[PDB]
């Protein structure tokens, strides 16, 4: 008795492999179960921060961020002041999606342009 020879009863191409008295499915990435008929659906434990989509396939996820996050889970704040936008020695503020110059005493405007 192959068991498995006669007909695999597992789902989602999962391999059947003989126990003794029954069998076992060994299941592709994304699958379990006893004969891989549950998909795993990465995206039931809310990976995705920061009002990022949850995008699900088998294995795995995706998350689509916000303006303003990145990282695998948008768990990332992008420093826009990375850049330097401050001119004339300002000093710049990280926001969410932005950021706001402090001007230094005779500058004025957004990026502390105007003098
Ligand atoms: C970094 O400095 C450059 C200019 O040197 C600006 O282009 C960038 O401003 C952009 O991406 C993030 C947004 O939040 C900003 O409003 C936008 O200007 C600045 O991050
Ligand atoms: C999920 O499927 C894998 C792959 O076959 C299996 O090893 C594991 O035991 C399953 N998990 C549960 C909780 O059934
Ligand atoms: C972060 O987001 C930027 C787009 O804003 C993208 O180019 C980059 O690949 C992301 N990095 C990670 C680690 O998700
Ligand atoms: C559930 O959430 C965790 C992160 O907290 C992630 O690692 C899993 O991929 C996801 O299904
Ligand atoms: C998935 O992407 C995120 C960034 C938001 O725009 C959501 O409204 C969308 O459903
Ligand atoms: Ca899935
Ligand atoms: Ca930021």
């Amino acid at each position: 008795i192959d068991e498995c020879d006669q007909g695999s009863p597992c789902e989602h191409n999962g391999i059947c492999v003989n126990t003794p008295g029954s069998y076992r499915c060994n299941c592709s990435q994304g699958f379990t179960g006893p004969r891989c008929e549950t998909n795993i659906n990465e995206c039931e434990s809310h990976p995705c921060q920061n009002e990022g989509s949850c995008l699900d396939d088998p294995g795995t996820f995706r998350c689509v961020c916000m303006p303003g996050f990145t990282g695998t889970q948008c768990e990332i704040d992008i420093d826009e002041c990375q850049s330097n936008p401050c001119l004339n020695d300002g000093t710049c503020h990280d926001k969410i999606n932005g950021f706001k110059c402090s001007c230094a005493l005779g500058f004025t405007g957004a990026r502390c342009q105007i003098n």
